[PDB]
C-alpha cells in the first residue's frame, strides 16, 4: 500500500529544566538550564486514495496540578494549538501513546472520539511500579516513581479499556496505514514505543522521551533521567539512526528546542511553536 | 511458626442455576435446576501469640444490577452477614481475593480497612481481555467474556492500586501467617489463585470457583462453565487433594450447598447459611 | 496456484444434549439433537500437478465407542467413500485435528495414508494417560478418557514407529494450499485446524474447536472440551479474519446446520454428504 | 540418617566391543576390543525399619535379534540373574530407568510387579526422533539413530502408559525414600537420568550411561558413541564427583569391568559377575 | 559459625558533578564535590577457621585514566593493604561487583587472587564493545567507555586463559558467609552485590548500584548509569530488606558519607579507611 | 541477485584415526589415513555490486599444534592464496564456523580481514575454559583443549577492542548471498554453517559438523565433537534440503574426497586446490 502523511509539531507549553537532565549527566552535567517545548505531533493522512486519519502522537498534558510540579509556561489548550493547523479535537480520531508519563497522554480525554494505543508492557508496567511503591512509609520514598506519573492516569487508561477507547498494542504493529509501532520495552519506561511514519518523502520517527534531544542520538548518550535501561536507549538509537539513515532532522525529539532550528517553524502569539515537519503531495502550508 | 485460625463460610446470597453449569456438561447435563449459595469465607487469626488478624476470602457482590442478571435470592449486607458470628465489615483487615469475577470481588469497598491481595495474571489477563473484546462489532459477541466480569470492577481495581488499597501476588506466597497463597494459573481464570490455611487441626483449602461442588474434586470432572483449561483444574484438583490428605470436607467450594452437610451448620431468619469450619484453640463456638 | 474440492460426509449420527456442544449457559436443558460424526475429503493441490486424496480426521471404528454415547446409523469408509467416486485406498494422507477417538480411531482403514498429527497432541495425551494412574479409582479417570482411547495411544506410538504418523510442530503448509495451524489447549493439547485454498477462497476445516456454528458465531464456546475457554476465543477471531466473516466456509466439527448451508446430497441411509467446493472441472457428484 | 540401602550391580551379559566406543575417540581410538559387562543394580530398602524396596535401576534387553548385532555373549535370564542375591523377578517393584536405550528397558515385562520410571524428555525425545528418521529413503540413513534404540520399546513404553505401568518424572525427583532422580538433558540421550542413593556409609550413584566407564569422569574425557552433547556429559562428571566428594567408586558406571576390581565380587559359573557394593545396616553379605 | 572482619579503604579521590552520583533532578545543576574510590577488605570465613583474603572490587592501576577524571590522591594497594597488615600476593579472592575500569583495572596486581565475576557482566561488556565499533566517530563511543577499558577486556580473556578468573552465574554463595546476589540490568549488564553474614548482623557490599546513601535512601537512581533504572529500585527494596533499613551496613560505592557514619582515620595523603566490623578475636587498627 | 566463485584450498594435512573423522561405530578399530586441512576462498556478492573476498575460515599457525598431531605439508596463506592469485591483505571478511584452533588460529596473517563469530561459540568457549580450571590436574582438562587453543581466546578479545571481529547471532545474511546459520550445540557450542548463493545454485560451508561426506551421506556424526549428536543429525537435514541432496556441493572440513568431486589440481608440495564454482564471466585457475 502507498502511504502518505502531513506532519506537524506543535508546542503547547514550555520548561524550563536543567539541561543534564534531557541531555546526559556527563556532558551537560553543571552546564546551567534552558527552556525545552512540551510537544505533541499532528499526523493527517493515511493511504493515498484511502481513508483520511488524523493522528497525534501524544497529546500533551492539563491545565492542572502538573503546572505547579515543574516550571512550566505559556500553556495552550487543544483547541487553540490544533486550530492554527485548522484543525479541532474532535477531528482527532486517534491518539498514539508513547508512554504514559503525564505529558504525553494526560489530557486525552480532551478528544473525545480518538481512540488510545498504548503498549501493553507499559500499562503493565506502570500497574505493577505504582502498586510496589506503596510499600514506602513516606511519599518522599515515592517521588522518584511519581516524578513524571499521574496514578490519576491509570485510573483513565482503565476506565478507557472497559470503555473500549483504549487499545493495546504487544510488540511492533502497523496499526495506520504507513505508521509502524515499534516497542522499545524498558528503554524511556516499561513499553515506550516509537512510531515510524512512511510518507512519500521518506521515513520520519516520532521518538517520544527515548530521544529527549537531538544530542542524545548524535552524540549517543542517553538523558540524565529516565525509567528504563540506558543500554537499551542506546540499542534504540542506532535502530533510529538506520530507520532514516542519518538524517537526524526527520526524527522527532521530546523535549528539544533545536526542533525549531531546524524545520519550516513559525510561532504562534503567545510564542509556543509550529513546525511544518513534512507535507503530502497537494496539501498546503499552514503559515500566516 | 506456630499458626491457628478459625473458619467461618457464610452465604450471604442464593443462586437458582442448571446443574450442569456448575457440575459438568454430560454427567449434569439436563438435570435440571438447584439452590446454590454465594459464599464467602471468615478467616480469624494468624501466629499464636500474635496480632490476630480478621481476613476474608472474596467478599461477594454488591446489590446492583447484578441481582437481575441471574436467579439470585436473599441477598444480605456484609454488615448482617458478619454479625452472625461477631464481627463488622470494618474489623476485615485483608481480603483474599481468588478471582475477579464480580460474585467475589465486586463489593470489596464495602470494608473500607481491608486491603485487597490479587495475582497480577488475574488482573493483567483482564485487562488484555477486556480490551479484545471491544474489537467485536456487537455486543452479542462480547456476552460469553462478561457473563460473570463486571468492567466496572476493573476500574475499582486500577482505583484501589493507585490508592495503595490492592497488592499484588505474584504466584506463590505466605501472605499471612499460616495462609499461603497458590496460584492456579489458566484454571477456572487467567490468574485464579487457592488458600491453604494451616491449623492446629491440620490444614484447610479455600478452593474459590476452581472447585465449584465438591463433586468437581471427587469425580475429577471441571464444570460445564468456566473460564480457563479444564486439564489444568484436573491438576489443581490434585495438588488439593494432595495438601488435605484426600479429607475433603476440608476444602470449601465456591457455590455448594453441600457445605452446609459436612460441617457444622445453623440457618439465619432469610435461609443463608452459616457453617462453622473450624474453631482456633480458646474460641468458642457461635450457634 | 492451488484449488481443492471438497466433500463432507457424515459416517454416524450422535444424540447429545445440546449444551454438551453449545454453552453450559445459552443451550443448557434445552433437551438434546442429533449431531453428525463427520470427516472431510479434500481433492486436489497444485493446479497442474499431483492430485492429492486426503482426509481431515477419519472418524472412529464400531467397537466399545458404539456402546459408550448413544450413536446410530454407523458407516465404513468403503461406503462412505464411495458415494464420492474414492475408495479407502485412494486416501495419500489424512489430517488429524485431535487425538479423540472419533477424529483419529478408525486410520488403520486408510493402508496408504500418513497421518499428521502435532507433536502437542501427542505429548499432552501421553502426560494426561500416564497422569491419570495416580488415581486409584477408575471413576476418577473417567473425565480423562470421555473421548480418548488408550488404544489409540498405542495404534500412534505403532505407527511412529511404522513410519506412518508424521509429526507437525505448530504451523505448515503441509500439502500444496492446505495449512495447518496449530492452537495449543484449544479444545486438547494440540488441537489444529486447517486453512485451505481454493480459486473460490479460503476453507477452513475447524476440527473441534468449533462444533457448532453457534460457538463461533456467539463467540461462546463448548460446554465440553479439555482445553482452555479463552484460547478457543482467540482461534475464533483468527478464523473470522482468514475467512472475511464468511460463515459458511469454516466446516464446524459435529453441526447439523452444515448440512443447511451447503449443496447436501443424502445417501440411501441418513448420513449426509455435503458439496462445498468444485475446482473446475470436478464433476459434481451430485446425482 | 532415615534411609538406608543395600546395593548390588550384577552382569546379566557380557559384551566385545571396540575400546574408542565407551572411553573416547582420542586416548582409545585403534586400541582393539574389550569384555565390558552389561549390568543393571538391586537396591534393596528404603527407610531404616520400613518397607524394604525391591529396586532395579534398569533390567537389560530381551533374548531377541539384539543378540546378533553385537558381540554378546553370556545373557542370562532374570530368574537365575536375581537368585544368586536371594530375590526374583517378581519381587522387583520399581525399575528406574536410566534411560530407552534397548539394554535398559527392553526386559522390563520380565518383572510383571514393577511400575517403570522414565524422563518424560527421554520419552518424548525417543518419539520425535524416532518419527524424524522416517523421512530417509533408505535404512541405512536411519541406522545411527536405531542403533542402540528399539521402535518396539516405544511401542512396550505407551502400552505401559496405558496399563498404568509407566511413570513419568519430569526433572529432579525424591522418587523412593533416600532415592533422588537427576534429568541430565541431552547427556547420553534426551532424557538420561542418573539416580543418588542414600546409605549409612555416604551417597552412590547410578550413572547409567552417562559413566560408561570410569575413565570417562577420571579423565573427564566423554565416550566416542553417545546420543547427547558431550559438554553436558562434562558438567554432569562435576556434579557426580561433588555429590561423591571424588570417591569414584561410589559411581555405577553402566559397562566398566575395572567395577569387579573396586568391589567385593564374586562370580556365577558362566563368569557373569556380582559386585556387593554396600550392605544396609542389618543385612548379611550374599557371597556364597 | 561464620565470621568477617570488613574494612573499606579510599585509594583515591574524584571530584565530580552531583548530579553524576546523586541523581538528575534532586542534584542537577547542583555543582560538585570530592567523592573516595574505594574497595573492601574482608578477611574471614568459616568460624571453623580458614581465612580467606577477599577484596570487593580492587581500584584501578595508577595510568591514562587518573587524567580521565578530576582524580588525586591515588595510591598503591601495597600501599593501602600495608596498613591494614597485608599484602597484595595474600588476597585469595577479589569478588568484581562489577567491570568498570575503577573496579576491575589492578587486578593483576594481586597475583594469588582468583577473580570472580558474573557471566552476563562478562558477556554484556564482550556484546557492547564489538557493537560500539559500528560507530564510525569516537565521540559517538564516548559514553560506552565512560567507565569502561577495552583493555580489561583484553586482560579478562588473559584471566581466563591463565585460570584466574571464574563466572558466576545467578546468586551463589561463594565463600563461606558471603552470597552474591546477581542484580541483572542494574549499574551495569551483570553487576551483583554481596551479602556478608558476620556475627554482628549482615553487611552488604553495594558496588555502583548503590553510588550515595542516598540513591537507596531516597529511592533515586543516580544521574549516570549504565542499566535499568527501576531495576535499580528493586535492588534497593532487597538490600534494604537484608539490612532492616540500617542503611550504614550498606556500603555505597563512591559516597564520601561513608567516612561519617563509620569509624574513620585518615592516612597520609587524607585517603580515608574505615573499620565496620572485626571478628571478635580480631585486632582493631588506629 | 547474487554469483560467488568458490575454491577450497588445503594447506595441510593430517593422519588421524578414521573412528575420529567418522564415527565410533562404523569406522572403529579402522586404522588411519591422511585427511585435508581447509579453507575457502569466496569472491564476488551481489552482480553489479562491490565484489568480495572472503575466507570461511583460515587455518593455523606453524607453532607447537604442528607437534600435538601428525600433521605435515603446512603452508602460509600468502603460498596457499597467490596460486588462485590473491594474497592474505586483500581478504576483507573471514567467517567462522568455530573457534577450534585449525578454523580461527591464523586470522592475524590476514591484516584487513573482519571477523565473524557466532556469540554463543565466544561465550561458551569462554565458560567452558573457566570451567575446566576447576580441576586440579591438567589430565582433567585435556579433552577440553583437545582442539582449543586459550591463546586464541585473547587473540579474539584483543579482536574486539580493536574492532576487527563482529559477533553474530543467530541467523543472518552477513553478506549478499552468503548467510550464517547458528547450529547451537551441534559440533560446538555456537558452530555455523553458511548458504552460499550462485548462479548455479547454493553451496554450503560445513565447517565441522560435516568432517566427512560420510557424515551427511551415512547420517552418522563423528567419533570426536564437543556438542550434540542429534542436533548434528538435524542440522545434516537441513544441509540436504538446501542442496536437494547434491552432497557435491556440501564442503566438508576434513575429508579427502573433495579432491575426487570437483575441478581439483594439486600444489608443489601436494596440497590441493578445489575449483567449485566460477560465477558468471570467470576463468578457471
Ligand atoms: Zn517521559
Ligand atoms: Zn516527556
Ligand atoms: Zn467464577
Ligand atoms: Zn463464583
Ligand atoms: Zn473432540
Ligand atoms: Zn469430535
Ligand atoms: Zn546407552
Ligand atoms: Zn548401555
Ligand atoms: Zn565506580
Ligand atoms: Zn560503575
Ligand atoms: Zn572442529
Ligand atoms: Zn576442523
Amino acid at each position: 500500500r502507498d502511504t502518505d502523511w502531513s506532519i506537524w509539531s506543535l508546542a503547547y507549553c514550555q520548561v524550563d529544566m536543567a539541561k543534564d537532565f534531557f541531555g546526559g549527566a556527563g556532558i551537560f552535567s553543571n552546564s546551567g538550564t534552558c527552556i525545552n517545548p512540551m510537544i505533541y505531533t499532528l499526523l493527517v493522512g493515511g493511504e493515498v486514495g484511502g481513508k483520511q486519519h488524523v493522528v497525534l502522537v501524544d497529546c500533551g498534558f492539563q491545565n492542572d496540578h502538573w503546572l505547579t510540579r515543574y516550571a512550566f509556561s505559556s500553556w495552550e489548550d487543544p483547541k487553540d494549538v490544533l486550530g492554527r493547523v485548522g484543525f479541532s479535537p474532535e477531528d482527532v480520531d486517534t491518539i498514539l501513546v508513547t508512554h504514559m508519563h503525564f505529558d504525553h497522554m494526560g489530557n486525552f480525554e480532551a478528544f473525545p472520539n480518538a481512540k488510545l494505543y498504548i503498549q501493553l508492557d507499559e500499562y503493565t508496567g506502570w500497574s505493577k511500579a505504582v502498586c510496589s511503591s506503596h510499600q514506602h512509609e513516606t511519599e518522599e520514598e515515592k517521588e522518584w516513581v511519581f516524578t513524571s506519573f499521574d496514578p490519576a492516569d491509570l485510573i483513565r487508561a482503565a476506565q478507557g479499556i472497559s470503555d473500549g477507547r483504549v487499545k493495546f498494542i504487544t510488540g511492533d504493529e502497523e496499526i495506520l496505514p504507513g505508521i509502524t509501532a515499534r516497542l522499545a520495552k524498558d528503554s524511556h519506561t516499561f513499553g515506550s514505543q516509537w512510531f515510524e511514519v512512511n510518507t512519500h518523502n521518506g521515513p520520519f520517527i516520532a521518538a517520544g522521551d527515548i530521544v529527549y534531544w537531538y544530542s542524545n542520538i548524535e552524540r549517543m548518550w542517553p538523558p540524565g533521567y529516565h525509567q528504563g535501561n540506558a543500554f537499551n536507549q542506546i540499542d534504540v538509537y542506532r535502530q533510529m539512526r538506520s530507520v532514516v539513515k542519518n538524517k537526524f532532522e526527520r526524527i522527532i525529539p521530546g523535549h528539544d528546542a533545536e526542533i525549531w532550528n531546524r524545520h519550516n517553524t513559525w510561532t504562534a502569539p503567545n510564542g509556543n511553536q509550529i513546525a511544518e515537519l513534512n507535507l503530502k503531495d497537494g496539501d498546503t502550508s499552514r503559515r500566516p
